[PDB]
């Protein structure tokens, strides 16, 4: 793929000839197991199969990357990197997902010590990479659900000066938006479950890197922990993939205007958006962003969280994001039920026709 | 229900409206709260996954069921419940057992067709005595409830990995251990054409530990996959009875043929744990191996025309493997020991395909 | 598949591992266009496909047949064969409702359609004297009383007067009964029923040896455009792997359940192959392996719907041949000789004490 | 879908919720078979009639061109053999391929198949004189040549003479051209195309509005069994969801390639409906919202078959709509030189370079 252009790797990125027949689309490989007289590269389902590795082929491209491993999960991508940190050791992450605190909880209960902490400062980030025996600095920006943001550049530099690895969790920029690894990160983390797939049909999560060793001993875990997911899985990840560019930019045209319905709104309390000048961090987003994503939150003043949800007609009040329909859900009550106030509310926009969606939630805001 | 109508009609839960017979596939991610309130996102809750794992646990009369991206991602699920200084007692999953003994679990390994067993579930802290009955690949068999009595009395837990018999011809629950264990990649999907998983037991916090790992660790099949075992899964019985006949004749066949040593079959009388085998078993598998006297294994290998040189097992597709050259490449295994999966293929097809070979 | 017999064909008819990658199970081709550079026999999926193709493969080993072409459904594998009939020709028949719908729609196109009684001699020789008779349209046994018509003599006396004869075999399966053993041109499938046997793919058949049928058949597919899917020839090709297993289990339970039907004082008459005292029972020894899944009867007990009403675990709805056992009253469904109270079964793969035992409830004698 | 704009009717056109479970995304229904004892309204009785997956794609698509019915088939051929089917003998089709391979079928059954040029007043009217006048087959824009034919002035005409009209609207879907909308009875279309636009499965459509058309086309499709798979509706729908995102972009790029054309010493006319100096600009900028994803043109540099060995982007095999770039030369494939290109969603500038390159040699 040297020489195709991002929009072009999403449409051909390991999309590898079908030798004698030809097809444009690569067949689904479903067989679990391989002649091995006929070959000697393909042995076991669980170790190797070629729609899986097509898909990790684009991926890998999509971030001029070496290597790229895909997984049954976005969780399954994040404990297989957390697998990798040794009892003892430490990891850094933002104090701003539930998923991956439940991952870190158990990853605690192994002996991993985890430590919470203010990224956004020079302060915060100085205090933390002081923390003894720092393997992993685990980086999520935007944060979920409050949408701040952290300069990956300037913690990866200072990370690697204390010989930590950088992860990135990139699902809510996608790589049409944001690219760790140029920015100097060591890994980039996704649930592909959100706007890499993008039709809310399919779970599966992504690590992409460029790390040899990483990539040993990333693949190794995969084979034995057996967190893979299905070939039929990786070709609706794949098949929603195309997409990408086209959906993320009508998603984020349609999230500024949905943003600026919000601001003139007499209910609405903080609004929490990148794109916003306002955004304590701005630069930041100016640097490593191309766009703010589609991803908003904000404060409803209005009465009780469940009366706005109850009112959408066209938003889904449902959890996930990223996909082709839009999903409206109040983090308290729902994904952080287990600085996020009971009126918090989150908005991750869909293709829907903009009009549509301002309408709607103008008259739920009402 | 009885078995072969639980394998039909075991978690077919009908549809509200149109009355589908074969339930539709619940492709979706996530789940419109103000419409229902038990659904709320695909890696906690999925219908069509919901419906695999009941029709697996009505097939041992168990309450629970879990399934799992794959064979090995339910082993490290379990595994995952044993805690640094407890210790396992055990007859891949070894790749699995480093992985935990990195972690400060204790693994021991043991003898387990001994009353070995009486060392073995003498170690402190055991937590977990973990079977496979019949074994790979020299198919010796462990009395499961001799072994769950005895590691009941210290406490332990005890699961057997039932992927060579399957629930067709070995009930591990009714025997007396906690946990059964499958890849349904083998003989429960049956077709060779889908990865996956399975525990099946009683044990309501043993549930909730297991359900909250895999909702955490996120090594759920997804949905296309769960519809897959579950469509294979409505001719289990039919499939493994056809597989252990055929198994039975390709047994006489190698036990003429001058070029075969041993022969490995838990239905042999003279096989050293029979009675076990009697007693544990409805019948004895479709899993056969046998010392060739011939020379190196891939002289054999190079001669067969319809069973596939490749490795798993299980499928409606007859496999032959050798253990040191294949799986077990990285005990009693020779270089010479060869390993038959059986398929449903015609039995005489198979029986000619096996004496061509041998015969060279 | 030389030298493969039957049940071997069914898993290796039509698979030949993947060149590079070896799969064991063929991958599945979705793809609707292709590369013509990179080949040269592959242009459109309408045309040509590679699963499809290995699924008819498998189809013609199972009758040794040259030729098999798939469609999107069992009426659609009929409507190309009869689409073959020129106006003013005239096809004979013995039928189901499907192929009445086709046999309406032929007729209004100009198709002579003569329907006959093909069980005697005298009926046989009635039938053929039409004139212009291209086809001879065979259902055995057939639905929903299951009488037979002896094949291979029809043949004889059609192929005389130089028609056509196409067997319907949906019931029977190839694993019972091969039409073109016996005489028969064409072998014509649903695949929806026991073929792919799991109630979850819609799917048709013919099975055939003559090559200028065989461009005839294909022209008219590509043209009229009634070919499956992919995924569908995927799921097809998946069940047929059992289809000698599930069979001989339907069979052996059918068996059964028309034992407990002829202890029943609920029930009247009892229409299977399988009896001595069916009326074509010399020739079902002579062209059927098995006498098959499919009985009928006629209930005595009350309403039918009331009796429909009763089951557990039979399924009260149309279609047949699947794992899932299935029950229905023609009069009041599939047919909205047949009285109100005829009562069709499909026997599936459940066990047959279960299925005894909800048929004995739903009858309560 | 009411109050629903046509890209929000994509999403959720037809996406009816499941009782119970609420699944944003509706399960799919692969059963072939109902228990109609389930039933609080016997709906559902076999699938060869009757399949929720199947109708849920009927209602989106339906609800873009805001009709009251829509019929989905196996093919896109399906689609038009069905409509043809509904041609009674000694009637006429007038007509502007495969559909030709239908209409030689049609021509075997007894109908008339006249053929005529649809752009000039006389031609329309000479071709609306013909006797027994059933149907009025209309493609636009065409294929090869991009020429397109005044849908609303062909359907009121057509309608005097008591003639049912329909507009292959294939080449520019729904989201650039609204045939109902003009004044024709039926849309058709091959879904395997643009509408689903993952070149990943096959299926036809027709979008109309008579309730006794319905009727018949129905029936024909049960008794011809001629249907889609669950599965395959699956793959349609989803694909339909993006349909203006791709249309949009294929549009954008198309442009940018026509204008690389117009640029080149080694071609000659280029065909596209977007041209001011276009025949029928009038009536493109009367019936199109914008010019399409298809260009052909005239290649005067050498044979056709060197020029498609040359393309390193785009595919060379027949077929259009989809994400992947196409060309084919119709001579050849579907002047010896016109070639035909299909644009996707590649980025435009590594599609003109390619082109450029193929264009250019070395």
């Amino acid at each position: 793929m040297s020489g195709m252009r991002f929009d072009t790797r999403l449409v051909h990125g390991g999309r590898r000839p079908s030798a004698g027949t030809g097809d444009v689309v690569p067949p689904i490989h479903v067989s679990t197991t391989y002649e091995r007289r006929a070959q000697p590269r393909y042995f076991y389902g669980r170790g190797e199969n070629p729609t899986r590795e097509e898909l990790e082929e684009c991926l890998a491209g999509l971030e001029r990357a070496p290597f790229a491993t895909v997984f049954s999960s976005g969780q399954a991508a994040a404990a297989t990197l957390l697998s990798l940190v040794r009892p003892g050791q430490c990891v850094v992450s933002t104090d701003d997902y539930a998923g991956t605190d439940g991952l870190f909880d158990l990853a605690a209960r192994q002996g991993v010590r985890v430590r919470y902490a203010d990224l956004t400062t020079p302060e915060g980030i100085a205090a933390a990479l002081a923390e003894p025996d720092l393997a992993l600095v685990w980086i999520e920006t935007p944060t979920n659900p409050l949408l701040t943001v952290v300069d990956v550049a300037e913690v990866s530099r200072r990370a690697h000066e204390r010989g930590a690895r950088v992860v990135v969790d990139n699902t809510f920029a996608s790589p049409v938006l944001q690219q760790p690894l140029a920015l100097g990160a060591d890994v980039s983390l996704y649930s592909t479950t959100k706007s890499i797939a993008g039709h809310a049909d399919v779970l599966g999560g992504a690590l992409v890197y460029r790390d040899a060793d990483l990539h040993a001993a990333v693949r190794a875990y995969r084979t034995t922990a057996g967190n893979v997911p299905g070939a039929l899985d990786c070709f609706l990840v794949r098949r929603g993939l195309h997409t990408l560019s086209l959906r993320v930019h009508r998603q984020v045209a349609t999230a500024r205007v949905l943003v600026e319905r919000l601001r003139a709104s007499p209910v609405v309390g903080a609004v929490h958006y990148p794109g916003l000048p306002e955004h304590p961090q701005h630069a930041v987003v100016k640097a490593q962003m191309s766009a703010p994503g589609a991803i908003v939150s904000f404060d409803y003043l209005g009465g009780p969280a469940e009366r706005l949800l109850d009112r959408f007609t066209l938003f889904t009040c449902g959890v996930s994001l990223g996909g082709v329909h839009s999903l409206v859900e109040c983090p308290a009550l729902m994904t952080h039920r287990p600085g996020i106030g009971e009126s918090l509310i989150r908005l991750s926009v869909g293709i829907e026709d903009p009009q549509d969606l301002a309408e709607d939630l103008s008259r739920a805001l009402a």
